[PDB]
């Protein structure tokens, strides 16, 4: 096409672009790494996340996006920006169509914000999309149908669930409990029970490597290494988790995930509380992927909950599909 389509997901940790007839074109860290004296943009992407937690005074390396919105419009500009053209593999004569997910429960403020940086950073026109209806639609379920589609985006900024019936979102709970909350979660375990000091990035790491929300052997066996300081000697310290621990860390952050689930269903109109029970609910998102999340949230609703196919892309996929689908485009927020 010579005017792109493009769908992104401009997420807290991760950002991923989709360009409708070749797909995802960039799947890159949302952060940028700049100059702390000039503004130079020195990076973006991976090797500025690489940065996170060993920067020297003379570098930032900034994460923009926080709890699903732009904490610093600059710099969530310049790196909105960065990827968009990255997506477009240079700029063309023709400006392209963009689709950004955000959360359902954005202000009009935070709403005008992305579409001001939309437009700054080159889209001709530029839409908003809801993540869990964004997600709905990149996992191919018909959200156009009257059919309750309830779906739990976990991402790194928030926990979005959202019934979703003809096109549009019915009922919905949107917490800034997600991902990021979890990563912190384990930073203050370890600080709390062992007195070590940990970065953000070896947290994260325990979580994508033994973090687990269900009691099993299996969970309580899984075991890695982290490493920094021991508080109370100074000295530099390795010592070993398990996923007991880590369930234990991590189970204020669940509550609150399962509470609003449970609080969505229960204001849910009760012929969707049908469907849901019949179609189950739809597990999506990086933050989602902890071990044994979808058979916890089964026992805590009596529901089976589905995991997604593709959880990290699917926001992405979706938000640049609907493009092609009028009948949604036409309800969506846009400017340009």
């Amino acid at each position: 096409m010579l005017r792109k389509d493009i769908g992104i997901d401009l997420g807290t940790a991760n950002t991923l672009v989709f360009l409708r007839g070749k797909g995802i074109v960039v799947n890159e860290p949302s952060v940028i790494a700049i100059d702390s004296t000039t503004g130079e943009i020195l990076k973006v992407g991976l090797e500025a996340k690489n940065m996170i937690g060993k920067t020297p005074a003379t570098i930032k390396a900034i994460r923009p996006m926080r709890d699903g919105v732009i904490a610093d419009y600059t710099v969530a500009l310049v790196m909105l920006r960065y990827f968009i053209n990255k997506a477009k593999g240079g700029m063309n004569l023709f400006k392209p169509r963009v689709v950004i997910g955000v959360p359902i429960g954005i202000t009009d403020v935070e709403r005008r914000a992305i579409l001001d940086a939309g437009l700054e950073a080159g889209a001709s026109k530029v839409f908003l999309i809801e993540e869990p209806m964004a997600a709905a639609i990149g996992s191919n379920l018909n959200v156009e149908e009257p059919s309750g589609n309830m779906v739990v985006d976990i991402g790194g900024g928030t926990t979005e669930v959202a019934v979703i019936s003809l096109g549009s979102i019915v009922t919905w709970e949107s917490i800034r409990i997600a991902g990021d909350e979890m990563d912190e979660a384990i930073v203050q375990y370890v600080r709390e029970t062992y007195r070590v000091a940990i970065g953000e990035r070896t947290a994260e790491r325990v979580k994508i490597e033994i973090g687990n929300v269900f009691p099993s052997k299996e969970n309580d066996e899984l075991e890695t290494t982290v490493s920094g300081i021991d508080l109370s000697t100074g000295l530099p310290r390795k010592l070993t988790l398990k996923g007991g621990e880590v369930r234990e860390a991590l189970r204020s952050v669940v509550v609150a995930i399962v509470e609003s689930v449970r609080t969505t269903l229960e204001k849910t109109p009760p012929e969707l509380v049908s469907d849901i029970i019949e179609r189950g609910i739809f597990l999506t998102g990086g933050g989602s992927l902890l071990r044994g999340l979808d058979t916890l949230l089964q026992k805590e609703t009596g529901i089976s909950v589905i995991r997604s196919e593709e959880p990290l892309t699917a926001v992405a996929k979706g938000a640049g599909m609907v493009l092609d689908k009028v009948n949604i485009l036409k309800k969506l927020q846009g400017a340009g």
